[PDB]
């Protein structure tokens, strides 16, 4: 083991010289230097005053126009609500975790900023199984009305819940990960009092794998089979923008599961957990530059 | 209006062509298939025959081991007595209803059907308040014993009666929703003889709001401020949780109605949200088994 494991955390640096420190403890400078935090704080800190304002304005117009009331329209507003409890309920703590070098608010802290992360993203996922049916339904005609949105939604928070949810309880757990300023899933240590190793394959089949069959399916669909085919753009560009989002951070916590105890540093995740924080904000910029209509009405009510 | 106003029910569907007919008088096959309707006879049957043991099973266990004695334990066996009146009181006119596509048994069988889930659901609510307060008192220190959880047993049905028992007796009513084969408040009509308008309004306040203010209280408290409670505390959360799941999008589509009265929505509008809650009185001692420790082994003793 080229790392060093604690009660609940792992950290990823050697404590052969003795320096190493709980990040619910102590600044983590031993391990990057004081400017690389302010770097991580300044980030998050963008990320809030942008994600608050573009989130809550897409609420606020498709609550205030009675015409938004497609399922696309409704999944963007399940989407607009998730990533205000990603900025509010995760990323606050983020934010002040990276500017003290620590989780100074402990264990609790690790919870929030990862579980609502993961909810978020969660729900990002099963939302897009949610649109890539529909697109398919509507326009491989095998109809997909409010009802089924509505639906839809309520599926995507039962989903993402039940990813995002048994690490609070027992069932794995959240640790912090890289520079030890934000918290993930453990792929780091076996640790079988919270049945840890059946988790990871539980997350990674049920909510990665069989989500991105069923996207692939229905595309494939579409593909080997003016107002439509707008929303179909839109779906194309929220797929891929999700993988570039979320596969850096997949591919490396797949590695770390398969290669625990091997030797890498903080950085190696730190980048791709950060990088994936940018999911609380471009859905609702998606929309704004493909959905004619949506722009329209904000313009509206902007101005 | 773009659905049907009888005397005593409101069809989700427009008689501009004449087809419509009272729930409780005929089927109700003009506004879905029979197959629609047999789908859920057979989610009625599978939840009582999967919630009447479940439940006695819960009960039996718990009465037979004198360990079983913390406000935990007595908060669950109360739910189970509840559950047990929710499939043998409400669930049982619910299947009956299903398989024949209408009320046959009439407004007193809606009454049966509506008073049994609203009791039910409400008596798992407030009990969610009380587990909420205990662990508050527990982890906070701000002690909580056996009197304490009995009293909060007591109360749990009376602030349950006080929603579910005004709506027989004049004050709201029991009336059917979506394919017509369950029954819930009146959120659909005005109609002030049974000065509806103001019971819905206490009804969200008072039987929802309020008791979501206080669980929502006691859980701040304890994030912003041993291994035994740990385990406990998670259960609770968990429960807190599902029974989110559960209710949340029929209380929201309640309330979208009662807000949107006479507008345009159709008959599966209601009828999924309203079925889908009725997993609540299975759900809770499923829970129970898989996060208590101490309770699945005694069940464990108790069955071989
Ligand atoms: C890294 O190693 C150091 C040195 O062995 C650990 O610090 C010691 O911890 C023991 C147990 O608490 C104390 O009795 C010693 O006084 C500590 N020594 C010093 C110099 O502080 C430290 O705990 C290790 N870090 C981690 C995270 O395990
Ligand atoms: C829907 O409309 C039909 C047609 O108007 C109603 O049926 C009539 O009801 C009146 C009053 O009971 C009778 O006198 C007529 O003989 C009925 N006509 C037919 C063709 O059946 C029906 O009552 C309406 N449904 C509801 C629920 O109001
Ligand atoms: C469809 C558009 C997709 C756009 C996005 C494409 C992303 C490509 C990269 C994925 C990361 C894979 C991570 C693999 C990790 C292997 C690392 C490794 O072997 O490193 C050993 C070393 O010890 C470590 O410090
Ligand atoms: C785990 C619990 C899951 C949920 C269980 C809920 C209760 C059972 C549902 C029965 C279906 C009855 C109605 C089936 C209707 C199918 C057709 C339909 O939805 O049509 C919509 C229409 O096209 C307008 O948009
Ligand atoms: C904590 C975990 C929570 C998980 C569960 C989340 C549930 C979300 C669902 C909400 C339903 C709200 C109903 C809103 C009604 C909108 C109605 C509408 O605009 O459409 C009317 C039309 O007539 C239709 O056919
Ligand atoms: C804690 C759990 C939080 C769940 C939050 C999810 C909600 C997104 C979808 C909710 C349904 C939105 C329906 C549309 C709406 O809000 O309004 C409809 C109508 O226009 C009114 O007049
Ligand atoms: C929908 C939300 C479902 C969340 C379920 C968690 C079960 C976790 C059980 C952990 C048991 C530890 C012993
Ligand atoms: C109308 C009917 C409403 C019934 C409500 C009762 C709940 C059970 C509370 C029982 C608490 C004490 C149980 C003691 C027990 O079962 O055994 C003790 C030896
Ligand atoms: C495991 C299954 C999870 C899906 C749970 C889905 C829960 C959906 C509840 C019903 C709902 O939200 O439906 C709203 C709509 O207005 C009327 O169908
Ligand atoms: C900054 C904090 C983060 C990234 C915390 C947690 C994130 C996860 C556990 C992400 C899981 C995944 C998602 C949301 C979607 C793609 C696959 C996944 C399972 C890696
Ligand atoms: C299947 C039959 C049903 C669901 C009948 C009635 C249910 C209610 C009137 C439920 C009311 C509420 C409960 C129990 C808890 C959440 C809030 C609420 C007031 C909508
Ligand atoms: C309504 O009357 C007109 C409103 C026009 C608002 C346009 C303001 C855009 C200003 C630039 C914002 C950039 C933020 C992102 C930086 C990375
Ligand atoms: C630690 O790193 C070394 C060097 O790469 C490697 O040989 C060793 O296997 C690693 N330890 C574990 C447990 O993987
Ligand atoms: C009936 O539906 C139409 C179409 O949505 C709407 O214009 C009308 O206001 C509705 N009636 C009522 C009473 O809401
Ligand atoms: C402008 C786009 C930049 C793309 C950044 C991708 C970030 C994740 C890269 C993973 C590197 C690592 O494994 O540490």
């Amino acid at each position: 083991m080229n790392g060093t494991e604690g009660p609940n955390f792992y950290v990823p640096f050697s404590n052969k010289t003795g320096v190493v420190r709980s990040p619910f403890e102590a600044p983590q400078y031993y391990l990057a230097e004081p400017w690389q935090f302010s770097m991580l704080a300044a980030y998050m800190f963008l990320l809030i005053m942008l994600g608050f304002p573009i989130n809550f304005l897409t609420l606020y117009v498709t609550v205030q126009h009675k015409k938004l009331r497609t399922p696309l329209n409704y999944i963007l507003l399940n989407l607009a609500v998730a990533d205000l409890f990603m900025v509010f309920g995760g990323f606050t703590t983020t934010l002040y975790t990276s500017l003290h070098g620590y989780f100074v608010f402990g264990p609790t802290g690790c919870n929030l900023e990862g579980f609502f992360a993961t909810l978020g993203g969660e729900i990002a996922l099963w939302s897009l199984v949610v649109l890539a049916i529909e697109r398919y339904v509507v326009v491989c005609k095998p109809r997909f009305g409010e009802n089924h949105a509505i639906m839809g939604v309520a599926f995507t928070w039962v989903m993402a819940l039940a990813c995002a949810a048994p690490p609070l309880v027992g069932w794995s757990r959240y640790i912090p990960e890289g520079m030890q300023c934000s918290c993930g899933i453990d792929y780091y240590t076996p640790h079988e009092e919270t049945n840890n190793e059946s988790f990871v394959i539980y997350m990674f089949v049920v909510h990665f794998i069989i989500p991105l069959i069923v996207i692939f399916f229905c595309y494939g669909q579409l593909v080997f089979t003016k107002a439509e085919k707008e929303v179909t753009r839109m779906v194309i560009i929220m797929v891929i923008a999700f993988l570039i989002c979320w596969l850096p951070y997949a591919g490396v916590a797949f590695y770390i599961f398969t290669h625990q105890g091997s030797d890498f540093g903080p950085i190696f995740m730190t980048i791709p957990a950060f990088f994936a924080k940018t999911s609380a904000v471009y859905n609702p910029v998606i929309y704004i530059m493909m959905n004619k209509q949506f722009r329209n009405c904000m313009v509206t009510t902007l101005c």
